């Protein structure tokens, strides 16, 4: 599914991320933006060998279980597949883990470069929310 920005801006907002680990709605927001352009069924093959899934870019090594990455973890204890349902369930529950486990949105190199610093309420300009 390609989501709207408001659209997910509300279903982010639902599921709980709008200020979740001290980060405004408008960081996850931007960082879907960068990460997936909002397609719940983005892919991408990473040099290590692992891949990254779904609205947030979620990496195999540590995160969800693919079946070919390996020596990985599978943290969020889920099949990297419902990383790209069109339901975001599955991709909040392992980015709350992911936001958690020390470096914060930083995990994200899309929110590091294009969306740390700048005016990131931009994302969420216009949305009934």
């Amino acid at each position: 599914k390609v989501f709207g920005r408001c659209e997910l801006a509300a279903a982010m907002k639902r599921h709980g991320l709008d200020n979740y680990r001290g980060y405004s709605l408008g960081n996850w927001v931007c960082a879907a933006k960068f990460e997936s352009n909002f397609n719940t069924q983005a892919t991408n093959r990473n040099t290590d060998g692992s891949t990254d899934y779904g609205i947030l870019q979620i990496n195999s090594r540590w995160w969800c279980n693919d079946g070919r990455t390996p020596g990985s973890r599978n943290l969020c204890n889920i099949p990297c597949s419902a990383l790209l349902s069109s339901d975001i369930t599955a991709s909040v529950n392992c980015a709350k883990k992911i936001v958690s486990d020390g470096n914060g949105m930083n995990a994200w190199v899309a929110w590091r470069n294009r969306c740390k610093g700048t005016d990131v309420q931009a994302w969420i300009r216009g949305c009934r929310l």
